[PDB]
């Protein structure tokens, strides 16, 4: 069973903490990867009710199981805060345009 289901992509807790740890490290060191400069601030335009406080940062999580290193980011993202607390896992899949919906 999936801990997080983003469209047709299946993720376990370990997939999420692994992706999150990589994004937080880059955030700490003030470095980015890719053309969209990840990790970057997640403004929460959609207004999700995250249990942890802002600011939020997004980092792509890949269905391949690999840690994002620069190519296409896919549609899924892990959202973490300043204290490296997981806010949630989101996706562009099933959302119009460049909007997001939470992964179930
Ligand atoms: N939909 C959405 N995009 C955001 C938000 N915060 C930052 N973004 C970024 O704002 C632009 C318009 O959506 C995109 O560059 C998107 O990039 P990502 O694809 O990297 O999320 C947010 O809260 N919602
Ligand atoms: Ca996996």
């Amino acid at each position: 069973a999936c801990d997080y289901t983003c469209g047709s992509n299946c993720y376990s807790s370990s997939d999420v903490s692994t992706a999150q740890a990589a994004g937080y490290k880059l955030h700490e060191d003030g470095e980015t990867v890719g053309s969209n400069s990840y990790p970057h601030k997640y403004n929460n335009y959609e207004g999700f009710d995250f249990s942890v406080s802002s600011p939020y940062y997004e980092w792509p999580i890949l269905s391949s199981g690999d840690v994002y290193s620069g190519g296409s980011p896919g549609a899924d993202r892990v959202v973490f805060n300043e204290n490296n607390q997981l806010a949630g896992v989101i996706t562009h899949t099933g959302a119009s345009g460049n909007n997001f919906v939470e992964c179930t």
